[PDB]
């Protein structure tokens, strides 16, 4: 029994991880075969960031202006380009640490666990969803730019390069094809997000975790998709779709539950609150857990 | 800028999981040098598990009853005894991946990271504290006996071996010399644990991470040890020790605030709660980050 915000075990991408420098900016690098991704913006100095032209600054840069290092070992650098936002420095070794991997962009309320980094060294891990206004809600320092967000399929699917927070506190950067999650760009500006809205498949997953681990408080009723979802667009949660009721169909088999029966009990917990009950150990409403993450831990793939 | 419950890397431990079978039983145990760490309740049927002599059942056990499996590769087991409810069985084989490592018993409320495993494979990690009753709420499924906790101190500290589900759901095990956490048993019989009572000095600790974030609504008046002990007790709070006010004194040094000051705050918030609003995005007071937890977080410790 018992639920927890799990986040895969990063080991295959801890030997990945290097530590770029360009200039006096030094920040992480993903190390893959024989290239090393990291945020482009290592090449700028903080008078460049208010209005960076990226290719120019770029232009200024030779190989040997880039000092990847990977453990102590230092490699060498044969190659350099800029692909969206991200540069990609091509080198002299094939990293022998390399996993079977895959470049994946993640849709918004997906999950994915990120490894923290700084100076190419891990220290910590942890579980975060991409918000439906393509921020992420991190624990980032600086210097930890270049820490990347992954999934394990059996495969690294790596989905996330970490590169700026915002005023917000909040946290953006791109696919690791450079192209941003988000209306950002990597420029130190004034830059909204949109409004954030509930991931309300997510929120339904977490309900029949909470069933699935003995917690049945808020249960009851029935509603409609159409009639569930003007409750939603009252409270900023995220419209359900068809494809979200069946996605949650393998959970309703498991604890006998339809899910426009669970929708009901969430229309109820929305409009009365939670009158200071906790369900699975929160006083809130947790939507960083998909269904696939709540099949996963309760039944666990390894 | 951000906070999250952050885990320690897991590539280390991950590398030392290592499956074992016995009978029909299979859990997890921790291949170091030349030695495997596992729950002793490994040897024991379900009609054992009421009322085990372990002693007796080990005896009937001879070295190639046990399946040791590392990846695909199988072990072959040439020594086996039983140090409190661990077994620890000798192998021909050192693990050639095996960290420099220790084996630590930590105190209630400490934290640790748990690499949570099904036959030999990880499938997750997560942080969580010991608490005061000394048991955890985990993540733990059948087959999951034998994930271990630990922390890493630049060295791998192993602390926690779990054994065990209690009726209540929450999860006791041992550390790695075998000798259980609190008053339980590695028997099927009814076991309660105590009282638990909220880690203090961890609540401390993340309202100051709270500050640290910019989440500061919740400060203010002063109070003393001894008054501020009054409210706890009365909350089931854990006492408030002089060494508690000595760990929290860098934290204090960096935010500008007292110790006691910040207890003042925490009083209030525990006598006229917190009125709908939320610190750090939890409508509940946290105590799973211990003082160190957040000094490691907030300046990045890797
Ligand atoms: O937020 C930003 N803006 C910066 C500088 C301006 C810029 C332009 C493009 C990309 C990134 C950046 C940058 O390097 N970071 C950081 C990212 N993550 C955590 C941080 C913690 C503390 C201070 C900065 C942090
Ligand atoms: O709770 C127990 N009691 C068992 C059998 C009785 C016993 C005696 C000594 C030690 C362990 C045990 C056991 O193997 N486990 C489990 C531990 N962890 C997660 C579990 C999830 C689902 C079912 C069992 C789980």
């Amino acid at each position: 029994s018992g639920f927890r915000k799990m986040a895969f075990p990063s080991g295959k991408v801890e030997g990945c991880m290097v530590q770029v420098t360009c200039g006096t900016t030094t920040l992480n690098g993903l190390w893959l075969d024989d290239v090393v991704y990291c945020p482009r913006h290592v090449i700028c100095t903080s008078e460049d960031m208010l209005n960076p032209n990226y290719e120019d600054l770029l232009i200024r840069k030779s190989n040997h202006n880039f000092l990847v290092q990977a453990g102590n070992v230092q490699l060498r650098v044969i190659g350099h380009s800029m692909q969206n936002c991200v540069l990609k420095l091509k080198v002299d070794t094939a990293n022998p640490k390399t996993p079977k991997y895959k470049f994946v962009r993640i849709q918004p309320g997906q999950t994915f666990s990120v490894l923290a980094c700084y100076n190419g060294s891990p220290s910590g891990v942890y579980q975060c969803a991409m918000r439906p206004n393509f921020t992420i809600k991190g624990s980032f320092l600086n210097g930890s730019c270049g820490s990347v967000g992954f999934n394990i399929d059996y495969c690294v699917s790596f989905c996330y390069m970490h590169h700026m927070e915002l005023p917000t506190g909040v946290h953006a950067g791109t696919d690791l094809e450079g192209n941003f999650y988000g209306p950002f760009v990597d420029r130190q500006t004034a830059q909204a997000a949109g409004t954030d809205t509930t991931i309300t498949v997510n929120v339904l997953a977490w309900l029949y975790a909470a069933v699935i681990n003995g917690d049945r408080w808020f249960l009851n009723f029935t509603t409609t998709l159409n009639d569930f979802n003007l409750v939603a667009m009252k409270y900023n949660y995220e419209p359900l779709t068809q494809d979200h009721v069946d996605i949650l169909g393998p959970l309703s088999a498991q604890t006998g539950i339809a899910v426009l029966d669970m929708c009901a009990s969430l229309k109820e917990l929305l409009q009365n609150g939670m009158n200071g009950r906790t369900i699975l150990g929160s006083a809130l409403l947790e939507d960083e857990f998909t269904p696939f993450d709540v099949v996963r831990q309760c039944s666990g793939v390894t």
